[PDB]
């Protein structure tokens, strides 16, 4: 909780993608078709996960980044003043981001 | 699998922790308030970092993701490990560059 490294999740997908590709190569060299297909399907899923997020993030642009900064800043300010009020406003913003993101998902 | 799930997951996680924090404050539970508020904060930085990088990589990285996707599909059909190695090289480069950004 105090040691979170911003950006590690994408890193994790990258590491996952590489393992699946490598496992896929081993599956082929050893006549294991089922394990080759499953791993490539998974390697493919990570790429599409990154692809989706990249594209949507480019559309949201820097103003969305300014939005995050604010929220982060507010949660810190709500944590120092025990202001459930500020948690309510931040919750209102995040709720719309999620619903909006949920849409962008189904929308394909 | 649904492309986009993981971010949806982060948003939902972030809402849970924000909500548990509101609960803690009312119960004068400073312990859990801090815990949950830091988690929600970590999620925001996680989303903020990714967004900032993705905008720097630009849409060109997007075309590269499509190609890689197609090469994998092709490599699966051809049982070609040379193609896998190719993609593996790109992903390793992108992962290192990201490991640096962090």
């Amino acid at each position: 909780v105090n040691t979170a490294t911003p950006g590690e999740l994408t890193l994790m997908l990258y590491n996952g993608c590489l393992k699946f590709i490598r496992l896929a190569a081993q599956a082929i060299e050893n006549d294991d078709m089922e394990r080759k297909n499953e791993n490539l399907i998974k390697a493919q899923n990570i790429i599409q996960e990154l692809n989706f997020t990249l594209n949507r993030n480019i559309e949201l642009s820097a103003s969305m980044g300014a939005m995050y900064d604010y929220m982060y800043r507010r949660l810190v300010q709500a944590n120092i003043k025990n202001d459930t009020g500020m948690l309510a406003e931040v919750e209102g913003y995040v709720t719309d981001f999620r619903d909006a993101w949920k849409q962008a998902i189904q929308s394909e």
